[PDB]
C-alpha cells in the first residue's frame, strides 16, 4: 500500500499472508476453509497466515494453515490478468474469532464513488523497494468505468474495476497482490494489477468479486 | 451527549464523575471500592464524585472520593485507542444505597441490535459547544462488526464495537469519555472515540468490556 496508514491490530481480521518461506501475496477468508485470492499469485503449495499484524513478529494471534487444494479460475488470461481469482482450500477449518473472522461476498456490484478499505503488506514506496512489517490500510473510492477505460485504453475487462485516485499518492502496490478490496462490508475487489503504483491517471484494477460469487459459491460445494 | 435526553435523578447509580479541578471523564461502579472506565482518560490526579446529578451544585447524594490506584490496561495503544479500559480503586469503599450502586459486568457480550443506555456529562452539540450540568441519556443499539468496520476502516479491532445510528444525530461526544454503555443490566461499552460527534455513518466506538472480564476480576483481587 502507497499512501496509506498503518492499520490497527487486527481490523482487518479477513486478511491473510500468502506465504512461502517468506511473504508474497494476500488474499481473504469467506468461510472457515476458503480463502480468495488472485489467480497471478497462484503457486504449488501456499502457507496461509491468519491474524497477522506484523509478519515479521509473532504475536500470539497468528493460524498457520497450509493449502491443501490451490484453486485457478479456468478462464484466466495472463496477457490481460482477467479472471484474475483464486480459490485457496485448507487443511483445517480455522477457528473462527474477534480477530480472525471472514468477509461478505457481494450481493450486487458497488457503484462508482462507493467507499472501501484495500489492505495488505505490500511495498509503501513508488520508487525502489521498500516493505512494512505491519499491515497497511487504504481508503480509496470506486471510480466509474469510464475513467477506468480512459485510464487503461483497451486494457479492463468485464471483470475489472479502478480504486483510488487520479492524483496518485494512494495505491495498492507489489506484494498486496490478492489482498481485499471490501466495500460496505462485502469484498468487491482482488488486488489485480496497474501500470506501476500511485501514479497520475493510473489507479489500481481490481477482480470484480461481484462476477465470481456463483463461481466461488459452486466451487466451495463442489471441492 | 447530543441527541440524548436529561437523565431523572440518580436513574444511573452507577455512573460517576472524574475530577480533577473539574469533569473531564467518566466512570463506572462495578463494586465498593472500583470504578472502570477509559485509559485515555488517565490522569495522576483524580477525584471521583459519585451520586451526582448536577456536577456543579451539591445536592446532598454526593460521595467525593479521590482516587487511590489508577491503573491502566498494559497492552493499551492510545494511537489506535486499542484496550481503552482502566482500573480505579478510591480511598475509601464507597457507600452504596439507592442513589450509589455497582453496574454488572457482562456475563456474555452483546448481540447486534440489542439495546443499550449511554449516560454522560459530555458536549451536547454536534457542531458548536454545550456542556450540561445534569446528566445526560441516550438509548442506542448495538450495531454490528461490520457497520463499525464500514464507518471506520482499519480501525475497529476486538476491543472495539460500535454502539448508535448510522443515520447520525444522536451520540455520545467530548467529555462523555470512560463513561457506561449499559445493556440488559451489563456493562458491555465504555466510551471510546469517534469521527467527531453525531456525524452521518460515524458513530460512537465503544470499548469492548466483555473482553476483559477477566483482567478486570484478577487486577482487583491482585490489588
Ligand atoms: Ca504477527
Ligand atoms: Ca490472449
Ligand atoms: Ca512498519
Ligand atoms: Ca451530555
Ligand atoms: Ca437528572
Ligand atoms: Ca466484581
Ligand atoms: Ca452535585
Ligand atoms: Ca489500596
Ligand atoms: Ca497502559
Ligand atoms: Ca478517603
Ligand atoms: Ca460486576
Ligand atoms: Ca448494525
Amino acid at each position: 500500500i502507497v499512501g496509506g496508514y498503518t492499520c490497527g491490530a487486527n481490523t482487518v481480521p479477513y486478511q491473510v499472508s500468502l506465504n512461502s518461506g517468506y511473504h508474497f501475496c494476500g488474499g481473504s477468508l469467506i468461510n472457515s476453509q476458503w480463502v480468495v485470492s488472485a489467480a497471478h499469485c497462484y503457486k504449488s503449495g501456499i502457507q496461509v497466515r491468519l491474524g497477522e499484524d506484523n509478519i515479521n513478529v509473532v504475536e500470539g494471534n497468528e493460524q498457520f494453515i497450509s493449502a491443501s487444494k490451490s484453486i485457478v479460475h479456468p478462464s484466466y488470461n495472463s496477457n490481460t490478468l482477467n479472471n484474475d481469482i483464486m480459490l485457496i482450500k485448507l487443511k483445517s477449518a480455522a477457528s473462527l474469532n474477534s480477530r480472525v473472522a471472514s468477509i461478505s461476498l457481494p450481493t450486487s456490484c458497488a457503484s462508482a464513488g462507493t467507499q472501501c478499505l484495500i489492505s495488505g503488506w505490500g511495498n509503501t514506496k513508488s520508487s525502489g523497494t521498500s516493505y512494512p512489517d505491519v499491515l497497511k490500510c487504504l481508503k480509496a473510492p470506486i471510480l466509474s468505468d469510464s475513467s477506468c477505460k480512459s485510464a487503461y485504453p483497451g486494457q479492463i475487462t468485464s471483470n475489472m474495476f479502478c480504486a483510488g485516485y487520479l492524483e496518485g499518492g494512494k495505491d495498492s502496490c507489489q506484494g498486496d497482490s490478492g489482498g481485499p478490496v471490501v466495500c460496505s462490508g462485502k469484498l468487491q475487489g482482488i488486488v489485480s494489477w496497474g501500470s506501476g503504483c500511485a501514479q497520475k491517471n493510473k489507479p489500481g484494477v481490481y477482480t470484480k468479486v461481484c462476477n465470481y460469487v456463483s463461481w466461488i459459491k459452486q466451487t466451495i460445494a463442489s471441492n
